[PDB]
């Protein structure tokens, strides 16, 4: 029937991307952060599954989405809770300790950084470029949550970003919050994360917003595993956006925006307003038949060209396999 993963519906294509990928990275002599030239502006959007037999609509899902963390985050009212906005879906991602990059790489490209290009770009940027500012905010935030051995623990982190094997669980080193903050600064693109320590909003602070992509990358996190929370190519009318807040027992705790400087945390709403794309959204709340306005960031509408577009493929191949399934599922 239908392939186990979005990209395996056209591997000659996957390759095309996995090759276009590194050619896009600009490595400034200026000593500025290694960043992507253009491919960061790309956003994948999943196809409309609500068009098929419930029996068939179902076989696609076992195939593509990670129903485990999907059910979890949704259960914890932390994933698909706002009714006024489009639903998001968790794509399955290799849990080889590079999940962070895999999930990011999927969200943008259809593919999945099996070539280690992102993971590399992280490490290379973290070794050959000025750690100065990262090290700082890393300290700064490690203090805010301590209720003495500095440069020592940070040397450890740069080490973990390495492509090489861990001297302990599985095949690559597990990444941590700071790497995300760096990753997003390599992408020049925000990354908001939906979880149950890392969940929050990461912004390309080492860049004037006047020059990075203002649509997020959305990831889901559970049991130390990273996933792309991609938007359904729904018909409407639900706005395409992520709430910048959560629902915590009747109040709206907004998201933890990370690695902010002490002056910055005092003007976040203004930062978020400009690195993101913020809109005020009406939300049934307070249960008391009342309403409540929350902030949400506009999400991107799929813009992967034909030439590199694995979904378009997997879909065709789904429609074919459905004509044959419809003709004679008996």
């Amino acid at each position: 029937v239908l392939p186990q993963a979005l990209y395996l519906s056209n591997m000659r294509k996957a390759v095309k991307i996995r090759e276009r990928t590194p050619e896009d990275i600009f490595k400034p002599t200026n000593g500025i952060i290694h960043h992507f030239k253009t491919m960061h502006r790309y956003t994948l959007e999943m196809f409309r599954t609500c068009q098929f037999c419930p029996q068939f609509r179902e076989i696609i899902h076992k195939a593509l989405i990670d129903r485990n963390i999907q059910a979890t985050l949704e259960s914890q009212k932390k994933l698909n809770w706002c009714r006024e906005v489009r639903k998001l879906v968790a794509l399955k991602t290799n849990g080889d300790g590079n999940c962070l990059m895999h999930a990011t790489s999927q969200y943008m490209w259809g593919v999945q950084d099996t070539d280690l290009v992102l993971r590399k770009a992280l490490f290379s940027t973290l070794k050959e470029t000025d750690t100065r500012n990262f090290k700082f905010r890393w300290q700064l935030e490690s203090l805010k949550s301590q209720e003495r051995n500095w440069n020592d623990e940070w040397d450890n982190l740069i080490k973990m970003a390495s492509t090489d094997t861990p001297m302990a669980g599985l095949q690559y080193n597990s990444l941590e919050e700071i790497h995300i903050f760096v990753l997003c600064n390599i992408l020049r693109r925000p990354i908001i994360v939906i979880s149950d320590k890392v969940g929050g909003i990461y912004l390309p602070l080492h860049w004037p917003a006047q020059e990075c992509y203002r649509y997020p990358i959305v990831l889901g996190y559970d049991s130390h595993h990273f996933v792309p929370l991609v938007t359904l190519k729904d018909s409407g009318p639900e706005i395409r956006a992520v709430p910048l807040v959560n629902r915590d027992r009747g109040r709206f705790e907004d998201l933890k925006v990370h690695f902010l400087t002490d002056p910055e945390n005092e003007m976040k709403e203004k930062l978020l307003k400009e690195y993101l794309m913020v809109i005020e959204i009406p939300v049934q709340g307070w249960d008391h038949g009342t309403t409540h306005l929350i902030n949400a960031a506009k999400l991107d509408e799929a813009n992967l060209p034909k030439e590199i577009n694995l979904v378009d493929d997997y879909f065709e191949l789904v429609q074919h396999e459905y004509k044959k399934w419809q003709e004679n599922s008996e």
